[PDB]
């Protein structure tokens, strides 16, 4: 399949350049999966996600998305014009409040939650859990990460936007999970991307078009836009039986575009996610 005039990260995902326009994808779009994300809820109703959508859990008084930012994750990963994996399933679980805050306390609350919650779903092809989010180090949230990924998720985790080494943020820093980078579109290092030896994987993370809550659209940056992108490829890739929620990161790494990327610190990965898709 082919998305004409796609956003560039969806089209960069596909290609071995940067500069091309068409997302080229496989049919079968991540169907039979599901992918938690896990951020300030999802507007569940927004026409592009087409149903697929559902929030499953709320540690505030609400489970609506207040703030767009969980909107705009689950956008990246599985919505049809902005989406990776575009048949996915979507389960919203929100830890942070409307102002994109939360305690880490209830962090990691919604990460065992998500171990725990899968085993109720019908997820024939795996399971994945996006956490756009973090701060400083905490060897609890880190924890809490190892276990989601433990119990059979593909745990995908923002680097972070400090433009700092990566190993002094949670859950950034723990290394059993897949930890992602920002890249633009000129294929350089997007300028508030973390590094370091911990980084795993890069992806897409700078003016990215995606959902908003109103049943809008907008642009914005961060490693937050980057994860989701790996996410839904994993997602993608566990569907056509390629990979598994204990390796995905690692497939995602060996066949990922390398050497591609500028403004690289020694020591950190130069890897972009790719799907090496064949017609
Ligand atoms: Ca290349
Ligand atoms: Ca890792």
């Amino acid at each position: 399949a082919a998305q004409t005039n796609a956003p560039w990260g969806l089209a960069r995902i596909s290609s071995t350049s940067p500069g091309t326009s068409t997302y080229y994808y496989d049919e079968s779009a991540g169907q039979g999966s599901c992918v938690y994300v896990i951020d300030t809820g999802i507007e569940a109703s927004h026409p592009e996600f087409e149903g697929r959508a559902q929030m499953v859990k709320t540690y505030y008084y609400s489970s609506r998305d207040g703030n767009g930012h969980g909107t705009h994750c689950a956008g990246t990963v599985g919505s049809r014009t902005y989406g990776v994996a575009k048949k996915t399933q979507l389960f919203g679980v929100k830890v942070l409040d409307d102002n994109g805050s939360g305690q880490y306390s209830t962090i990691i609350a919604g990460m065992d939650f998500v171990a725990s919650d899968k085993n109720n779903r019908n997820c024939p092809k795996g399971v994945v859990a996006s956490l756009s989010l973090g701060g400083g180090y905490s060897s609890s949230v880190n924890s809490a990460a190892a276990r989601l990924q433990s119990s059979g998720v593909m745990v995908a985790v923002a680097a972070g936007n400090n433009n700092a080494d990566a190993r002094n943020y949670s859950p950034a820093s723990e290394p059993s999970v897949c930890t992602v980078g920002a890249s633009d579109r000129y294929d350089r290092r997007s300028s508030f991307s973390n590094y370091g030896s911990v980084l795993d994987i890069f992806g897409p993370g700078t003016d990215i078009l995606s959902t908003w809550i109103g049943g809008s659209t907008r642009s914005i940056s961060g490693t937050s836009m980057a994860t989701p992108h790996v996410a839904g490829l994993a997602a993608y890739l566990m569907t056509l039986g390629k990979t598994t929620a204990a390796s995905a990161c690692r497939y995602i790494a060996d066949t990922a575009n390398k050497g591609d990327l500028s403004n690289i610190p020694f020591g950190t990965v130069n890897l972009l996610a790719y799907n090496n898709y064949q017609a």
